[PDB]
């Protein structure tokens, strides 16, 4: 089952253009000390396009090593290549992640059968926990619900899903569908801003941006949830949608790498075609920051 | 300038897991002999994300033996990592590629200055003529007109843009915006079915898929227009809607591969996560393909 | 505050195109019966468009007859002039209803000050207490949550909002921001498979289609959501959505008059430009229907 | 036929919340001078939902008496009621008016059969030409080229389209479908800019809002169209752009009314839900409209 509650999808920070672990360490002893549930490593928050092999491999041992089995690491691990996705993800088998997130195919939009065709392909090849990542506005490309119950009653090794269209419809029947074909399957929010209503869905807490700069926050949305309390839930909701607004007003992860930096964890770097926040973004970032506490 | 006219994003025929090298070059001569002014290879018609390195290479070589200098090769290179598409861009350099389509990073949404470095970091370290490659249905990410500008503007090695938004004001402003920073600067049509108002809008002609299966009849839209003779070239607009709107009623190039199939060309094969088409598309590519003359 | 959980939009019933008051009476003592909270009379679902004055009359004084004041009757009184708007809101109060629905005006989209400045004008003028409705699908104009807030906290007559926008994120800041504004100000779904999830975000019900023919069902979605029991609430709402998704597979009211004729309540008749529903539509309700107790 | 060129969409100049005939009469002969091809009144564009019955007839008169017949007068006269749509025809019919524009039922969402049987219950009962108007951005429903063209093959009093669907996929098949089911139906574009788009799909013109204040330059647009002159159409088009634009960048007629009103032809007098342009709106408008040359 991977975890309940929050997950943060954690940023790879760079100095110089290169691989900043000090930083990264930094960030991973907050994450834990706020107690985050998971960390999901190189997913596009950590900039996975732009990260090399060897990279990867460093920052996916790194983890493991600072996270002493406390806490799942699902590493990142789908291109639109259904040979070129296994080869990544027998790379974080071997390296002892402890699951991984397998983006749809981005760019090539197949058919939903060939959804289901890729992730049965990678499922029979491997023996660890895959994650089925939904962000049609990224990849061009949606998993229709039945399509994820499919894949859900079929694919034992398939563990759940972080559902990033923000449609409450799809919300919604995607977590009734998967359930319904297997009742243990987990259906995790991809979007901070629909954490809450996925909750009330029935699913399983998020997959967090916003828990990298505020992680006791996204736990205390997720545990007030879990604990039976809606409204104190809903009212933790309520109290971080500027922060969730702000961190996406730019691409992610351009808003989360300025707040880091503001906050001192990190250098305010990414790579091409990524860029640094413009100032306007960094003003409402400090702003919304200050406001929150958290600066 | 590359061309005026048609340039055909050719398919890349693959037989028993391997590329079909025989049936690639039947195909090559078809389009030669029906007046195609360009070949661009490894488009994401040519399944550019599942073919390996080394048949990247095989494929442009054999390209650039076949065609003989009769007209150019325009070689598709274009990642979401800056560093990895300039590797690509100079591998088909050195190859002798006699250019590169390089799409917009896809996936990892960039932002506008983003996009003019990514193409600034490139453009200043090769030799080669570059376009611009805008599919936002795709990518997750629209050039906007005035960045095409600025590209145009500022970068002499970027040539043109294939415009695949298929928003008539979208098309209407990259034409005026681009053509206005740099008059010889090229915009051809990214989508068949907006060939004829992206020549009224006064661009330079299409980066083709129908032309894989009609290459006369698309070089004929084209050059009716280029002759003045707006009515004829409207008429075979309207002849080839249906081939056209045929090849897209599942994602290309799962329909145009079916459709090189029926006509003896190729082996209905794709790779992960592509699969061939449904018996429904087959049946209307069979009627379609009849009705057009071609089966 | 006028009502708290489900308010039926009834249908208009009608016989060789005339008003069938003995049908229309046998649905409003079905409604009565299955507690329901309050009815909203000639809003869409009872064909506004179509009705005229004379028969407005007849069927405000019919409803107001047949409920003895038992719950509140609120008459749609909205078109996109002011001024007429007024006149039917005047109209409405002479009759004795008990509040009107007024819908931002259609067609004309005007701005958001605009829409504040139609509901002040309403509001100076008329005693009776007024709900918004929002409902862009259909009109071509979306009221910001920040324009009702405004509106919430300026015009003391508005007393709240049926809110048609599906879009969760426009669901969750309408509520919000409104009970910023004026604690006691109302806001109620108006599309039957977004009320759990605004029930969720801390609203009070729905104004509804589905409770024409299963009262009893949305009444208890509610009502366990009120007593805190959310899964249940969220249970109702999973058993029902076969039916909110039938009742919209043409143009409301169409699919819900042959759902009514159906069960035994109407004749299956409607006013130009509305017409019949399709054999599919029909087929598809009848199984609906008989899977949900209904028939 | 009715007209090819221009047809502007007149406003309805109000003064002291009564008609201003005077200042109308003056932007009558405007257009008259610089080559307008018809006149519509009482569509959108002249507040028909403001204007109240005794204001339609006075219009309508004062219309025809300064028109003299030197082009035709059409009149606004759809509404979302099959029978009141009539009434209205009939009216016009009965003033004298040379065609009636009629807009697709808004709001109420008519299924495609409704439309065609709303159409056909109008066409049945009046003698006069009949345009359809479909701007499904204001309506909420959107007549399919399908429809359109069912409607040209049927209904002999139904004699073009106004098509304000931007879609250029849209405006290419009603221009195709329509012709087809009978040749000399009209098709004018709705969209000030698609008007060069919807001429060389093989349309008739527009139904303009820019020719309010520019009926000179939106004649030579048709004009040099007309003429075989496509690049000079193109260049007219182009040099409207700022134009186009700015006169939608709050809902027309609002900017329109401002922009007369800076011309000195009208008082910038709008009635309730519509009010006045912004500040920068007009700021905006006084820079174009000199950078025109209209002021
Ligand atoms: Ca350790
Ligand atoms: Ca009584």
């Amino acid at each position: 089952h991977m975890f309940r509650g929050v997950g943060t999808a954690i940023v790879t920070p760079f100095k110089n253009g290169e691989l900043d672990l000090e930083s990264y360490e930094r960030l991973v002893r907050y994450q834990l000390e706020n107690g985050v549930n998971a960390l999901i490593v190189l997913g596009t928050t950590g900039e996975s396009p732009t990260v090399n092999e060897d990279e990867r491999e460093k920052l996916v041992s790194r983890t493991l090593e600072i996270v002493d089995g406390k806490i799942p690491v699902i590493v990142g691990a789908g291109t639109n290549s259904t040979e070129k996705t296994l080869k990544l993800v027998k790379q974080a088998e071997k390296l002892g992640a402890n699951g991984v997130l397998v983006v749809t195919p981005y760019y090539n939009k197949p058919t939903q059968e060939g959804l289901y065709q890729h992730y049965k392909y990678i499922s029979e090849r491997t023996d660890l926990g895959i994650v089925v990542y939904n962000v049609p506005g990224r990849t061009g490309v949606n998993v229709l619900p039945e399509t994820a119950a499919r894949i859900a009653a079929d694919l034992k090794n398939v563990v759940g899903i972080k559902e990033a269209n923000p449609d409450i419809d799809q919300i919604d029947r995607t977590v009734s569908l998967t359930k319904q074909a297997r009742s243990d399957f987990m259906v995790w929010s991809g979007n901070d801003d629909r954490t809450f209503y996925l909750l009330c869905a029935g699913g399983d807490g998020v997959i967090s941006v916003v828990s990298n700069v505020a992680p006791k926050q996204m736990v205390e949305l997720c545990a007030e949830y879990f604990s039976g309390n809606l409204e104190k839930s809903r009212e933790v909701h309520r109290k971080l949608r500027p922060l969730m607004k702000a961190l996406f007003v730019e691409t992610n992860p351009i808003p989360v790498k300025a707040a880091l930096n503001l906050m001192g964890f990190i250098e305010n770097e990414l790579r091409l075609p990524l860029v640094p926040a413009s100032e306007k973004t960094v003003e409402l970032l400090r702003n919304v920051l200050k406001e929150s506490g958290l600066l």
